[PDB]
């Protein structure tokens, strides 16, 4: 990921907020020399991505985690709202398209987590908290979680470096920016909201 | 990525259809043995992902492509609709959550593409074709593309292997399945559509 200065986060908390809002992540490691990726729910422990700790899990039957034993470096990609920007939206005569998006990339050493129960229970808590209503695991469901643990592998990543991209057209002039934000208002409310938040100072 | 039998693609054209429908991809390779990823528009040349060729571009100022000159293996991830499955929807008591999603992972050897102009023009054509009205570059815009060319690097991936995941709850019995599909119908119609297509024969 390369992040041009004008697409950097306006405030550092924006990276953590993107991570928390988009927990279904891509966990990537270099099995041999080839990249291999698993889609998995990953949560953040700590106030900031940099220096924070990521917690995730996958199927034990997914052999990806077996490469994690050597504690190699992994990349976790969190992707927020995104959308194609067609030059039709600009209404200007020389133009080229782009794609607007926001993403956080976290890199660090992965470690298998012995407390797989705690990881999945924390993941439930995080993902359900903003739903209306939030699902509260019953005692029966918590005993179920315990019974399921042989089939799951949890892992932790201590974040050594992170980058965040907020590519949200903030380099356009006022009229063209207004057209882009307006065009995303109906079809892509999530992207328009991120657009609004990127200009809040 | 590991693909349980229940979540394998039903028909082989479904992988290529996902790729063509979701061109904003994640291009992943090793840089000093650690994974690095760039978000970029990537198009498919060919009827099938496996054995097909992917074409994409990225900023020249993005250093990711400098690791391609050795022609290492890359992974390109195409992501379709996805959504969290809360146990609230199952309406059963011992339960656990999951996440439903569809994705295609293409692996092969990457090479830098000299005709960067042709790559970006084919990308314009591909992404503007499903839109109405479609944006067709004027001669002025084509001249502008030529002016932009120093800042762009194009690349090709000859796809050696491909995996597709269609994790769409098809393992569920009918009453639990109907509740999952009904709950996505309002909030995530693209995902509901993908579940419908997963049951076709
Ligand atoms: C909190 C929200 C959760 C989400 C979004 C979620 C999602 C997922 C996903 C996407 C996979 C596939 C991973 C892969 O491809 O390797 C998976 C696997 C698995 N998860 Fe979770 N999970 C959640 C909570 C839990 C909990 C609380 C448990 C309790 C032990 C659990 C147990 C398992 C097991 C046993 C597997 C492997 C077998 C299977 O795929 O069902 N998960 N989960
Ligand atoms: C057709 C749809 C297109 C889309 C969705 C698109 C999207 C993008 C994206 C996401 C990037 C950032 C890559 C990175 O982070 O390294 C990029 C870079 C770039 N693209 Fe494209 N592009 C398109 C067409 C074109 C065309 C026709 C040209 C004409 C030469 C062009 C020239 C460039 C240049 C110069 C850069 C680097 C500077 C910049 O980020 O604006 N692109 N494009």
């Amino acid at each position: 990921m390369f992040v041009p200065s004008y697409y950097a986060a306006a405030r550092p908390e924006q990276a953590a907020e993107l991570v928390r809002s988009n927990p279904f992540a891509l966990v990537v490691s270099a099995v041999d020399g080839v990249p291999v990726a698993t889609h998995a729910p990953v949560i953040l422990e700590g106030d900031a991505v940099e220096g924070g700790t990521l917690l995730g899990h996958m199927a034990r039957a997914n052999p990806h985690w077996r490469s994690f034993a050597s504690s190699p470096d992994v990349l976790v990609v969190f992707s927020g709202p995104h959308g194609y920007v067609s030059p039709t939206v600009y209404a200007t005569d020389p133009a080229a398209p782009t794609w607007d998006y926001a993403a956080v990339h976290a890199t660090g050493r992965v470690e298998l987590a012995e407390d797989a129960l705690d990881v999945v229970e924390r993941t439930v808590a995080a993902l359900e908290a903003p739903r209306d209503p939030a699902w509260t695991p019953t005692p029966a469901s918590r005993e179920y979680f315990r019974a399921l643990l042989p089939g799951v592998v949890a892992f932790r990543v201590r974040v050594r470096t992170e980058q965040s991209m907020f590519k949200l057209s903030q380099d356009l002039d006022a009229e063209r920016y207004a057209r882009v934000r307006e065009a995303f208002a109906a079809d892509n409310p999530g992207l328009a909201d991120l657009m609004d938040r990127s200009l809040e100072h």
